[PDB]
């Protein structure tokens, strides 16, 4: 079947210009291999998802752009394979575009 949800999506580094993100691979794979994951993210005064890679990532980071200054964001991350698009993961704590420091 399609895979399972990633776990733990965690937050690297964030920025003003890019916010990096990290995930764990989910515990089962329904008999294919995964072919890779897709990224979204969400404002968190909105309910708006938005798709952030336009191809599949391989591994388990990616740099989010397209940002606003100051305001907030949540991510989750969906995993795939041959038969289809699994479940998405739970939401991430909220993290917002500045500079550190």
């Amino acid at each position: 079947s399609t895979p399972a949800a990633p776990l733990d999506v965690k937050c690297l580094e964030a920025n003003k210009d890019y916010i990096i993100i990290s995930w764990k691979q989910p515990a089962v794979d329904g008999g294919s291999p995964i072919l890779g994951y897709f990224i979204d993210k969400c404002e968190v005064g909105t309910d708006s998802w938005s798709q952030c890679n336009d191809t599949p990532v391989k591994f388990a980071r990616f740099p989010v752009t397209g940002l606003i200054e100051g305001r907030s964001y949540i991510f989750r991350v969906r995993a795939v394979n041959k038969m289809g698009i699994g479940f998405p993961s739970r939401v991430s704590e909220p993290v917002a575009a500045l500079d550190p420091a």
